[PDB]
């Protein structure tokens, strides 16, 4: 199917991206991860999302998300998103055409008790897609929790 | 991967299931809708949910959803689901092993203002997975919004 007019500015998200990323959090020691994300779409108002993350040595399965970023003309945007460990997230704020950024807060954090806040914000860096997932909890405000980069396959 | 052991007793849902379903409500005019579901897993205690729907006569595509599956022990399951449409679910329940049902009603669905709860019961009936979505809103009591009966392929 055609992309849809409102998909259309983000088409550069279309496709696979492998790369890795890191963590670390006042509670939790630095981490590393590889990461895979695939943004497709089916000629709707909707690009669905899926992702994992795996240990970097072996290979071995981590972690997995999945949703739907729902642009609109005027920049704004929405995006429900579901992970495998049983938490949701509805997700709003914007993106930038000429920055190729999206910025999107939480409305809602659904079933993980401690966890209050979670943002991402995505930027495309030289062709790479980068981003950024900061977490608050009850007793530690907004604060980075995940980077990653990842190259377009 | 090896099935975990959490997921061993749902293990009658992995693979994937193509059937056709409909949709009423006391607003809304019955539809009909043809109907995918795959269900898999990488080795960790969570199935992962992928559904699509579309027009029969046509192949066209309508919605999707996705999310997690968390089997527990005891009995006791967590599901949570995004939806196309930008809502977001937290579903609890339980299964039965002799009866190979699943009986989830939602804890939280997130971006839907109309919405209030929604609840989801599946049953394997004869090898075919049927489920019944039962959906209230502020005026509309908990009541049958889709069924659908699926084959496994």
């Amino acid at each position: 199917p055609p992309v849809h007019p409102f998909v259309a500015p983000l088409s550069y998200l279309l496709g696979t991206w492998r790369g890795q990323g890191e963590g670390e959090y006042p509670t939790i020691p630095s981490w590393r991860y590889g990461e895979e994300i695939r943004f497709s779409h089916s000629g709707k108002p909707v690009i669905a999302y899926t992702q994992k993350t795996w240990k970097l040595e072996s290979g071995a399965p981590l972690l997995a998300e999945s949703g739907y970023f729902r642009p609109r003309p005027d920049g704004s945007i929405e995006v429900v998103i579901a992970c495998s460990t049983g938490l949701v997230e509805v997700q709003k704020g914007t993106y930038n055409v000429d920055e190729q950024s999206i910025k999107l807060k939480s409305d809602l954090v659904g079933n993980a008790s401690k966890v209050k806040e979670i943002s991402r914000e995505f930027e495309l860096v030289d062709g790479k897609l980068s981003y950024v997932v900061r977490l608050s909890t009850t007793t530690n405000p907004l604060q980075p929790l995940l980077k990653a980069i990842l190259d377009k396959l």
